[PDB]
């Protein structure tokens, strides 16, 4: 054994190292039992730096696993928080958004609270109200239809008078 | 396989099961999701079983048998081809050959 | 010779500790061939324990990258499965959604 009682074992080729200072232990187990092969870091501060420009654009420091960049073809996550995120296929079983922007938006069902477009509106109050040409306006509800004109006068109301 | 890969700056990983995952950008080209909860999107195509939202603000919208089109013509279709169509000038209904029925509104 | 491992040549410098047992190849080969150093782990579990609590939280095991926590500034992925997301921008070229709450939704 040319290495610190953990050399390499027969049954468990441990490159240890097994750094135990202050009851600290960090290591690189490297076990071999031959089923499991586990390289087993224990470090407060697992890094991969890249050999070109010493950026560590992988540290895993107090639990948490940093990355500059990744890859992951595909992953479980239990908790993400996500600053910025490109989607190219979702696939969401519930969702909460403070602001979207859909260019083509299909749903089965709509739950509406208002809904406004560049010329029309439908109030939380179930006003569906349409603006027309010269300033005109429709507006309706469940008691009337109202035209209004481009002077805001109403010029036929059908329904609740 | 190299199923984890550290090269070039990037964590290539083939599977990963991640408990708490924070992300500055993601680029993800199949996402599963069970509980988002978005500050704010811009999506291409939508297909939602069941919204809800407080506001909507819609260009066009289109049902099998209406529309309401970015103008603010709300279009209805009707038995043997009939439709409404109403916007803040008019309401026309049209019979199953295109003929103008009823208007009520600016003539 | 360095028998718990390793070998320098003129053009590859193998950091290899190549832990051959049953045929599983463990190993970690930190070749340096001058142009590209390659790190291989070779393991059925590359554990980052923390040197504290003996928590592994990271654990590669059988090809999946076990992480309790990880902040990753810009991750590509392929196939996410995501229980719980928290996002503050996004940009979704196409989705199926089965509930959503919605404060603001502009559409085209």
């Amino acid at each position: 054994s040319l290495s610190q009682y953990m050399k390499l074992s027969e049954y468990e080729a441990t490159w240890g190292v097994n750094s135990t200072v202050n009851g600290r232990y960090a290591g690189v187990k490297l076990t071999n039992n031959g089923t499991n092969s586990q390289f087993q870091v224990t470090a407060n501060k697992f890094i991969v730096g890249d050999g070109s420009s010493g950026n560590t654009p992988f540290v895993f420091e107090g639990g948490r696993a940093r990355m500059e960049f990744a890859d992951i073809k595909n992953v479980n996550i239990t908790t993400a928080q996500i600053a910025n995120a490109r989607i190219q296929w979702a696939q969401i079983d519930n969702v909460s958004i403070s602001n979207a922007q859909i260019q083509n938006l299909s749903a089965d069902k709509i739950t509406a609270g208002s809904m406004w477009g560049s010329n029309w509106r439908l109030t939380v109050g179930g006003d569906f109200v349409m603006g027309g040409t010269g300033g005109a306006q429709l507006w309706m509800n469940g008691n009337r239809i109202d035209f209004y004109d481009g002077s805001g006068a109403l010029r036929i109301r059908i329904g609740s008078w």
